């Protein structure tokens, strides 16, 4: 089980090795987001400070500038090639997740996005068409990962309905969070379990390991320490295939820190392990 996270920003040296202190621990799995109007040479410094630290990169890659329609047509292609040429040229290991969370309905490469411009086919070409274009830049370095929510959120969405293939795919990975009582919605204080079990149900059906890439919990509604100890347990114990567990730590739509509290902090770092 390797341990990752999203430190709260971009993972500059000194915000890998705050995080590292922070959690009494190496980082093995370093996570960044960046856009589709975002080149190599931004990401270059931040890759330097992963990989001198020894740590893998994983990039979420998020086309806000394209939508599937656009990417699968080769409207972004220029853009593509030029990553994939830096990446190459670059060498080192990264992981890369493109178009992430596609059964919810919240990005605008979504199948479940209210404009409905996004299908299952369109996503499919769109995402195979990132791969080849890597492939023929030859970008072996570069490992990809298919990702679904927890669940199926907006018309249209299912875990495997989007899936490019095995052939297109290194590792898949599942993103869910316990938001406790924290939204007005009506959020609900869930476990580890509740969240993730029905979306590894379905990937476990995939012969590819699994990666959870973003995770976390709320403070309010329970205790967030024992949720924490109780889902390192539940992942080693239940969630065989699961490689590696990538924490999103920030205080953003309710306090996902790994100090939130120091009991959740103290939860943490020994629930991560040695
Ligand atoms: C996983 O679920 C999280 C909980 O709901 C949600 O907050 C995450 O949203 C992503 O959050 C990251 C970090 O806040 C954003 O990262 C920003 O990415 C842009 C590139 O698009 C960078 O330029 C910027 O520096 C990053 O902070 C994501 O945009 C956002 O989708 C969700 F992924």
């Amino acid at each position: 089980l390797k341990i990752g996270a999203w430190v709260g920003t971009q993972p500059s040296e000194s915000a890998i090795k705050s995080f590292q202190e922070l959690q009494g621990r190496k980082l093995d799995i370093v996570h960044q987001f960046i856009n589709w109007s975002t080149d190599f040479s931004w990401v270059r410094p931040y890759a330097d400070a992963v990989y001198n630290n020894g740590s893998i990169l994983m990039i979420t890659w998020e086309p806000w500038e394209y939508n599937t329609v656009d990417i699968k047509n080769g409207k972004a292609d220029a853009y593509i090639t030029r990553m994939a040429q830096d990446m190459k040229a670059y060498g080192k290991e990264i992981w890369l997740r493109p178009l992430h969370a596609a059964n919810g309905d919240w990005y605008p490469w979504a199948i479940g996005y209210s404009s409905r411009v996004n299908t299952n086919e369109t996503y499919i070409a769109a995402f195979r068409h990132i791969v080849d274009i890597f492939r023929a830049n030859g970008a072996t370095n570069v490992k990809w990962v298919f990702n679904v929510n927890c669940d199926n959120v907006g018309n249209g969405t299912s875990y495997l309905g989007h899936y490019p293939g095995d052939n297109y795919v290194d590792y898949t990975s599942i993103d869910g969070y316990n938001w406790g009582t924290t939204q007005s919605w009506g959020s609900q204080w869930q476990s580890f379990d509740q969240v993730f079990s029905r979306a590894y149900q379905a990937l476990a059906s995939i012969n590819k390991p699994i990666i959870i890439a973003e995770f976390a919990s709320a403070e309010i509604g329970g205790n967030k320490a024992r949720w924490i100890t109780e889902a390192y347990n539940s992942i080693r114990t239940s969630y065989n295939k699961v490689i590696a567990a990538v924490w999103f730590h920030e205080n953003k739509e309710t306090d996902w820190r790994i100090n939130s509290s120091p009991e959740a902090l103290a939860a943490y770092r020994e629930a991560i392990g040695a």
